[PDB]
């Protein structure tokens, strides 16, 4: 294991977004066969082709050990950030950014994930470093600062010029695999225009720190180092994305870029701790560092099949240390388990190494109930990485199959996705055969409908997304009365039941109680639980518009038996029809899901984003400034939110980002309850 | 992937093994050489793992079940054992055999399981193929025949000595998932080793049979065709376990095993017929053979959740065949179910078949009623496969929530019929019932990993019952409660004495009333407020049991007597005579069977006669004993951790339901005074 670096300074652990057909797969074929040609030259102890085929492989590059982590390019990518600590995002020259890019950069600008830019393609016809560099203003809202610009167009490209130590690197004429550069003097056709965005580097990097402002604006020239000090800071932060170019197919730029990833991506050390919940007590906080001495915890983000191995799980370890063979718990699932052996995946061979520590990425054997997503730690030390909790589907999409086959191609996807994702919920009625999803907004059920008809090829007929309303009382009602005297054949049915129906807050979260006053045996005891049963399966259908009734509290009163008519099925009739008769002169009124939303904007748009909210019924609740940026919460139900990723990017012209989580259910108000009355009636 | 009706070319087998010895990473490479060699520099998943998966292997239909979770639960392994035909024992060369395998080795011997041997991890240092061999014969008892033997030790392991075609399988260098082997001699450095055993196993085969003992005495050589057949004979019979070798991380020996359960594990015909019996006639035997012709017949024995599908019932099937939309009955329930969809889970898809026939494995969609070991059967030929249980509770544990924040709990899961839930009133008090304490513990584990509830949990009581032993004559009770609104009138005067019941019924009601001194219309509520008293004790607050009521005579008002009088009538009068009937307690008695490995059984009949049991056998079995007892209950707490200690953690012990009876009087004494303490 004196293969796996301690210093944790000197790793990295990156991987490469970007849109399709980009240049992902050739740029990390050439990472990976430049890192290999220079590693250990003369200092090894003592044709050939790359191709990429683990999920994490490890290198080295000037001494500093690169994790590289295959990022699909939906949940997995959430969670591949997470693995992230910082991300190279490589673009096509000939279309900037893309509209799959856009979806990616907002997941990491969510989780404050550091990225440098590589315009990819800069020997093809039409690419452009500068137009695709304004596309990252325009559509990303980007503070993307170039810090090289192309020594060439289309055939002619040769190099970069390097901003910071302002010389040129130069690959002139056909290029070899792993060829290196020659570092010239900055061409008099481009030294103009490389002052002038040496000039914008330098502004940025000078009002950054107090110290080289100062001496910046003196008219002292700032070192490399303090350049260099300041831009990583700043890309740590989030607060710049440098930006890069070359052509990995023509191997142009891939050495430079390999070193920006040194210079200015972060360390497991650079990116906050983890933070993560009690195996139970979700709301009990348990943070982990990266450091060998706090307890081990892990995430597991991909299973495999090895060509000699078989079964492997890929973790990432962020904080502690455990050893081969030795005892963790899956905490997500409570199950004891014991890591086989454990390796580091390197470009053409498998690193095996005695012991998972920190800050680092292993393919793991001998786990038997470890799923993606889930966390190892410590048994005594017990954290949870991802949420376990998720509150009941608030929105629901109805699919129904076209063919008998798209039925089998339906059940293989339900089952792939639940191993992805836990939040989404699934239910089938054999007749008709209309499978509905429940999710947690609109675009998480657009999700996975998507993912069932690209990746799964299923033919379907999707329905319009519903919201997932509900009923409740405002009112008391007193002795409610219903009496059930059914004579079927022979023998007939009889129950008479009082009750007493009221709202009901439920001080722990409780949506529903009952409770029994019954005196003297008016109601047999046997039968009072199938009132409540009969109360309770009433209430799965709604006296408004056919909507679950929640909030109740159902009081047995009183009641009347005959010795031989009365049974528990006619007791459980009765406290069915007396709910309905009760919660109809309760007053009942509809419920709407209620989010919370959370909009970080640049000030200028903040006003258009409040105006937009506002629009939507949704009340504002705080006005924040955080890091530069402006930042505005509201409650906006969800039945308002549909369509707010476009209309939020159109209206702050891509420069805003939100966040929606599920808050509470509120009343609807009246003008709007009639409305969703009316189309519940007609369906 | 096509349902195989020739039931000789089908294997239903499952994977016995201690844990870490290598049942997932042997099940892994299964599924990987059956589905890409017969009917890479990659990576993917499929993310399937079925309580029944249907494989080929060499035009064969191989069924894995996935063996029992709780290895010490008896009657979850009982089932596995009756939906296996065969097993293949997966055993660490470097420890041989171990506690657990042990354990399901007795078992699998009293289930009459045939068995092949699988020695595992023959790479690792440490690993020995004879003394895993020799532990087979101390431990276990088993005449293990090693049909293989290993070529080379720890890192330099390749392959495999067939000791029937007397050449060597080799794997040289890293094997890749899938990779064929090479097929060579013998190499000198084994050839006597391999003739030594070449040697044992054909006077095996030759005494067997007597025509081969002719030819091996005279000197002519056996045929492969008459080695592999009188190998198979022997395994079905349990007479002889072939032993294996291979490492499945290594990726050899895997496809010479897989041949094994072709060769040596029984189909569905060669194992014996299914015995059962009708429903509610124990005695009456019914016998379903393995065909498409008898009455149809299955074994339900996984329920499961499919994400898109709902609820999954697997089931084995012994006898006939039944099509999707048909109608079965629950014999066990004695309620009609239909067949909805049908299925055989593979390792890659759910192949979707027409009907469920004999000897095969499917995953069943539209029921309702069917638990695990419930029995499915033609409505006409009547079937339960598995033996009568008893219903009611013989132990109780009360749970708490929190230290209703943790109310989440609804558990109306079906669960099983062994559950019942009734409620004491004290917080709710969620009183569980159960088979046993580990019944119950197993229980609690899934409300709190697969719903993670906070709760207090009780210790556990054992479930008495209340009895009388005399009759007691002209016992009376009036009521007469005059309330303000309207007063209430009941007398009655029964008679009460024991009734155990050629029907084994716990309650008779009889009436004798004359004239219309109780009138018809009251005659039912006081039958009912017999039974409600019945519930609760006279002596400790315990039900009673095996009782007779007989109305004799009463008095009733035109206008005050009610349905209720009447009912408080009959329940105040049943606690009046019952007290007057020489009430006793009665405690659950045990049929205790122990498996035990030879030297530790002194310890175990010491032991039992200590709890107060009555030994009534100890038989000899393979090479372990058997120690059958009726034991109380209620002194068979901690049994599971008293016997592991004591026998090394290497035996078994199974506790069924056998009758009730009543305590002894210092210990009737000891039960009343903490009922009476509440
Ligand atoms: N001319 C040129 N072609 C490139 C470059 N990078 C990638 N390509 C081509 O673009 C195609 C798709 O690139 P690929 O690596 O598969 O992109 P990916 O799908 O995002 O992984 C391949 O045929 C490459 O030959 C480049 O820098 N210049
Ligand atoms: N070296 C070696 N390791 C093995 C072999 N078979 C299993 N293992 C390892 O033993 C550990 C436990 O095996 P596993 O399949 O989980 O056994 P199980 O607990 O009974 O399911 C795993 O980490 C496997 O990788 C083998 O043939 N050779």
């Amino acid at each position: 294991q004196k293969d796996v670096l301690t210093d944790l300074s000197r790793v990295r652990n990156f991987g490469i977004m970007a849109h399709i057909d980009a240049g992902k797969t050739t740029t990390t074929e050439r990472i990976l066969y430049y890192t290999g040609i220079n590693y250990k030259i003369g200092e090894v102890h003592d044709e050939r082709g790359i191709t990429i085929t683990s999920a994490a492989t490890t290198t080295f590059w000037k001494d500093n050990q690169l994790n590289i982590i295959d990022t699909p390019g939906t949940v997995e990518v959430e969670r591949n950030l997470r693995v992230l600590d910082g991300a190279v995002a490589v673009f096509d020259g000939k279309e900037g950014v893309e509209p799959q890019s856009e979806q990616v950069w907002r997941q990491a600008d969510k989780y404050d994930v550091p990225r440098i830019c590589f315009v990819n393609k800069m020997d093809k016809i039409g690419a452009d470093f500068y137009f695709s560099v304004r596309t990252m203003g325009e559509r990303l809202g980007a503070n993307a600062v170039p810090i090289q610009l192309p020594v060439g167009a289309e055939a002619d490209f040769e190099g970069v010029v390097d901003l910071v130590e302002m010389n040129a690197k130069v690959w002139r004429g056909e290029t070899k695999l792993g060829e290196t550069y020659d570092t010239v003097e900055i061409p008099a056709d481009l030294a103009e225009q490389a002052e002038e965005y040496r000039t914008k580097l330098l502004e940025v990097v000078a009002e950054s720190d107090e110290h080289l402002l100062e001496k910046y604006l003196g008219g002292e020239e700032l070192t490399v180092d303090e350049i260099k000090g300041a831009i990583r800071k700043l890309t740590i932060a989030s607060e710049i994305y440098p930006v890069l170019c070359g052509s990995a197919f023509k191997n142009k730029g891939v050495q430079p870029m390999l070193d920006a990833v040194v210079d200015y991506l972060p360390s497991p050390l650079d990116v906050p701790p983890a933070i993560g919940h009690a195996p139970a007590k979700e709301d009990e906080e348990v943070v982990r560092k990266a450091t060998t001495d706090e307890p081990f915890a892990a995430l597991a983000f991909k299973i495999a099949t090895h060509p000699f191995f078989g079964k492997l799980t890929y973790i990432r370890v962020y904080s502690g240390t455990v050893e081969s063979g030795s005892q963790v718990i899956n905490a997500t699932k409570g199950k004891k388990e014991r890591l086989g052996k454990l390796f580091q995946m390197h470009s053409n061979k498998e690193n095996p190494v005695d012991r998972a520590s920190a800050g680092h990425i292993y393919a793991v054997i001998g786990l038997k109930d470890t799923t993606t997503g889930d966390t190892l730690s410590d048994p005594n030390q017990q954290i949870v990485l991802e949420s376990m909790t998720f509150p009941d589907p608030v929105i629901e999409v109805a699919i129904e199959p076209k063919t008998k086959s798209d039925q089998e191609k339906l059940s293989l996807s339900i089952q792939k996705l639940a191993e992805e994702d836990p939040t989404f919920k699934v239910h089938l009625d054999s007749e008709t055969g209309q499978t509905v999803i429940g999710g947690m907004g609109e675009l998480h059920l657009d999700i996975l409908v998507d993912r069932m008809r690209r990746e799964f090829k299923v033919e379907a007929n999707v329905g319009k997304p519903q919201v997932a309303y509900k009923e409740t009382i405002k009112r008391l009602v007193q002795n409610v009365e219903y009496t059930h005297k059914k004579q079927t054949g022979g023998s007939g049915q009889f129950a008479k039941v009082i009750i007493n129906l009221e709202p009901f807050t439920g001080e722990e979260g409780a949506t529903y109680e009952f409770e029994s006053k019954v005196t003297g045996g008016r109601i047999p005891r046997e039968y009072i639980p199938s009132v409540d049963a009969g109360a309770q399966d009433a209430m799965q259908y709604g006296v408004l518009a056919g909507y679950p009734l929640v909030n109740l509290k159902v009081t047995l009163l009183d009641g009347a038996y005959h010795e031989v008519d009365s049974s528990e099925m006619a007791f459980k009739i009765a406290g069915s029809q007396v709910l309905k008769k009760a919660a109809a002169l309760a007053q009942p009124v509809i419920l709407e899901p209620i989010m919370a939303v959370e909009v970080t904007t640049p000030e200028d748009y903040m006003g258009d984003v409040i105006g937009d909210l506002n629009s939507r019924r949704g009340q504002i609740q705080a006005m924040e400034e955080r890091a530069g940026a402006r930042v505005v919460r509201a409650h906006v139900p969800l039945s308002e939110m549909f369509g707010y990723v476009g209309d939020l990017r159109s209206k702050t012209q891509g420069r805003a980002n939100y966040s929606m989580v599920f808050d509470s259910y509120s009343e609807v108000p009246a003008n709007v309850s009639k409305e969703i009355i009316a189309k519940a009636t007609g369906e």
